[PDB]
């Protein structure tokens, strides 16, 4: 049982709510007071559990025996998933009124960049629910079960998804193109062309990321945001975002969002979670 710290406020209800909707069956388990999921670091496999202690603003992490050797990297992954580094006072100060609603809003990251990349692609032109349902089938088919914890299955590894038959993934509910994008992503991960950690120059990296087959602007932005935890990325192509900005084109929305620099990623979250949100006038 390890412990990590965070700076108040931290809207935990919103965070687990966010992960619960996107949770992949037989990978993650999200509840009101904790989060848990299978996790593979090299040949080390197990179950990671995160328990927040709101009062003492400390997150308690529990690892199953198979992950102890790489505990540190497991702790590092949890910190990036829950954005423990965030300084709410600064972000809310810059965001101003926009963040006034819920100052405890955090940027949901990930546990592994290759996995998230896979999720972003699977999230293409489809709802959160449909996406999760699809990702579960993919994990069910190409994932490996935990010996000590039979109820859990590890997200498919790059090697496995590299040799997956395009048609096989196709049958799960995606176009051939989508299935080929994933296959390529798998090989990119194997070679090391896919940045597993946030790069010094995000824009350049995203640019390179889009030269990949099946990776558009939305997927690219979304991946950077969750996959690298980039704080200044907006999604002008996002379907929900369009709803929030009626009539305005992607370019206009992109122009509108410049006012939240250099925290557009946090701006994106708040806009996503303010129901009756609407733009100004000028
Ligand atoms: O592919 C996609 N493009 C833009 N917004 C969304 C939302 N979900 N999936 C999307």
């Amino acid at each position: 049982m390890y412990t990590l710290n965070w700076q108040p406020p931290y809207d935990w209800s919103w965070m687990l709510g966010f992960l619960a909707a996107r949770a992949v069956s037989s990978v993650e388990t999200v509840a009101d007071s904790y989060y848990a999921r299978s996790l593979a670091v090299g040949e080390y496999r197990g179950v990671v559990t995160a328990i927040p202690d709101i009062a003492r603003h400390t997150l308690h992490i529990n690892l199953s025996a198979g992950l102890e050797p790489v505990a540190a990297e497991c702790l590092a992954k949890m910190s990036r998933l829950f954005d423990l580094q965030c300084n709410p006072q600064i972000v809310n100060g810059a965001l101003g009124r926009l963040g006034a609603a819920r100052p405890g809003l955090r940027l949901p990251g990930c546990v592994d960049a290759f996995e998230q990349g896979v999720r972003a692609i699977l999230g293409q032109l489809v709802s959160v629910a449909m996406a999760a349902k699809l990702t579960a089938r993919v994990a069910q088919l190409y994932g490996e079960r935990l010996d000590d914890f039979p109820e859990y299955i590890c997200f498919p590894t790059p090697q496995r998804l590299a040799a997956a038959d395009p048609q096989a993934l196709k049958a799960l509910g995606m176009p051939l193109k989508r299935a080929e994008a994933l296959i390529h992503l798998a090989n990119a991960a194997l070679e090391g062309t896919l940045p597993m950690t946030i790069p010094g120059d995000v824009e350049q990296a995203m640019k390179t990321l889009q030269t990949f087959p099946g990776i558009g602007r939305w997927t690219a932005n979304y991946f950077a945001l969750r996959g690298w935890q980039a704080k200044d990325v907006f999604l002008p192509d996002d379907y929900l975002i369009k709803q929030r900005f009626p009539g305005m084109t992607p370019a206009q929305i992109r122009r509108y969002a410049e006012r939240w620099k250099p925290w557009r990623s946090y701006a994106l979250l708040h806009i996503w979670y303010t129901e009756g949100w609407q733009p100004d006038e000028a």
